[PDB]
């Protein structure tokens, strides 16, 4: 009704990294794409751009936008981002699904993303979980503190959310089946749910956040 | 229209240490309110029931439930919460307005409020921002994370929201303005907007947090 | 021999609180009486100015000087030291034995004591391991760095010490037992031990520390 | 005098990366020389077996034996040390100077080195300061942690001594010179009397700490 405090309808977002139909993503590009997101697409690799133009057969997408980019490589970030800005225009904000493997291509795309959000942005950064640790999130959530102040000045915001195990993408997470306060795990939607307030404008006034979509089990610690 | 996953149109909120017109329960109260939850009140001392059956008036809120608690003081919180339950019955949360000057006082309301969230529920406790620390959050985000822990099995969720300098609420906090990333201070509108994130259906997964609604601040460091 | 870069031959320490014959500050005073120093005293109520005079007989202390301190009570802290000031003249550190019940003692004495040490010195604050936390070493910590900034210009440095339980000084400490990486506890020895270190000059360019000397069980988190 | 509660007189112990004559190992070999230690050496690349066969002309040291490790190459590392344990048998300790350029190369000599401390030990590894972090202690922190726990059923030791900026080995560092609490900068003696102290006695009952001989920087945060 009046829950337009998100803004978000009619917005537009690159989605990357959204590998096949049970990828977190994919959660977030559905939360979005049901709020009234514009969404576009990034495929890293191939193929895929199949079960894609599939998979937003579930999504209401009347334009239908991909474009492969390997994150791992650079001017395949460049003339992704300046193909986009051609091919569509300007975005409110990037999800994107994150030695920095994915750590420098969330700094690349950052900026490179920027020049599409000339009144600002929003852009969302996730990890999911190998032993530890962490460090791992300690870099991480350093990696956004520093692009949070960057982009500051522009106004795009700069957030993480770190991700849970997730069953349906060590069965020894039983574990925190059994220890996380809520005695549960987390999946897609609920990791893109977070992802929409993050990219939404409720969290207006939240940048360089690590936002643990985890039933709780950070707390453990 | 069908974001209606945030929940939150008809649930009920308990709004605590709502002291004047610029209090930022006051801000949260309206970003709520604005988002369908019924809603009721707790005033810590004297009169300003007054400035409230008032503060109401700008609030579309058909009944009209005040009760004085003076969190300082346990059976004043004891019979606050039976007295609600009496009175209009199960509550969806409480936003609480935060030595345990006043983490004792969440801890007591904690239990208290859950025996009126018996489907369970979600808390979100607030501090403000004297030197320092902090110290001062390590000792808040702890004691959220020991609340996440208990409750967590009955289902209510618990987070804290850490809230910068406001103005409208030393004038060296031009500091802030001047280096917190996004260059501006916050509000209450735009606290209690991430309060509507953490009590509503969206931050799901999400519990033991500290999301610091603060421009961007925390980054700083 | 020439092990001489310790210094600590001939050096003069305030010792505080130094309660019985199993106190820690009890190990600290003799390691270091043991190495050498001249010692000063402090007791903090009544009495034990006995269990003192008696003490000191297993130190070879050829003058024997005790001051009642209560740390709680501060011009018994201005009194105290100007008194051995003039009394002995100026030392080279002081142990000292560790809200703020303890912390504001700290604070008190550290700027008290530095009037007698006029070329710099030394001073180490211990505490001991209730529940919860830490918290509780965050708070010790910092209150220790925020030392080592003042009187670092002065050239006193100022360390802490975080004290494992010690058996001869709940009996689920057979946890540590049998957790800590070294399979024991730590008695007063290794901590006063460590003190030396910290008094001596071999921790020459170490301030604002917190030693935790706890046969590891820090490393447990 | 009877300062042997250090032990460290005669003890055996490995000192690896000492470079030139400014290295840091050079100063914790000679704080060590200085203190009665048989030692031993490592090399890890060609000639420099030289600086050092004369860098040894200022050290007492009656026999004299360096070994070539690249600690980048593990059997390097394995046959370095089974050789010396064949050559000169057991060590109580092993100084070392640290993607884990660096990080595996302790953790590897660690699991070597234990092999010749039959009744347990003290193994020290430095880091010294590029950008940051530091994430980079916290990683390096850690991984001193895990090993803590490892050896620590044997016995052995394991603690990190962080080194700050040292002259003599951007010239921006006249920053702490200017802001370190003790206002000037450390050099090697100071680190390696640190040292002394970490493969000492006197360290007893300390494992998996880390000690930042850095004129009190770290507190700057
Ligand atoms: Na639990
Ligand atoms: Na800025
Ligand atoms: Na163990
Ligand atoms: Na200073």
């Amino acid at each position: 009704l009046a829950a337009a405090m998100l803004n978000l309808e009619n917005k537009t977002y690159v989605i990357m990294g959204i590998a096949n139909k049970r990828s977190i993503a994919f959660g977030v590009a559905k939360v979005l794409d049901q709020l009234g997101a514009k969404l576009v697409f990034t495929y890293r690799k191939e193929r895929s751009r199949k079960e894609l133009e599939k998979l937003l057969e579930q999504l209401n997408q009347p334009e239908a936008h991909l474009y492969q980019i390997d994150v791992q490589s650079d001017e395949e970030v460049i003339n992704g981002f300046e193909q986009i800005g051609k091919d569509v225009g300007n975005i409110d904000g990037v999800y994107h699904s994150i030695q920095d493997i994915s750590s420098y291509s969330l700094t690349i795309v950052a900026h490179e993303a920027k020049k599409l959000m000339p009144e600002g942005g929003s852009i969302v950064a996730t990890t999911y979980l190998y032993n530890v640790m962490g460090v791992a999130k300690a870099s991480l959530e350093a990696n956004v503190k520093y692009l949070a102040l960057d982009l500051g000045p522009d106004n795009i915001r700069v957030n993480a959310i770190s991700a849970g195990p997730i069953r349906t993408l060590n069965t020894i997470l039983k574990e925190i089946e059994e220890r996380a306060p809520l005695k549960r795990n987390v999946d897609q939607v609920e990791v893109g749910k977070t992802a929409a307030y993050l990219l939404s404008d409720l969290s207006s006034g939240v940048t360089g956040e690590n936002i643990h979509v985890d039933s709780g089990f950070h707390a453990i610690k």
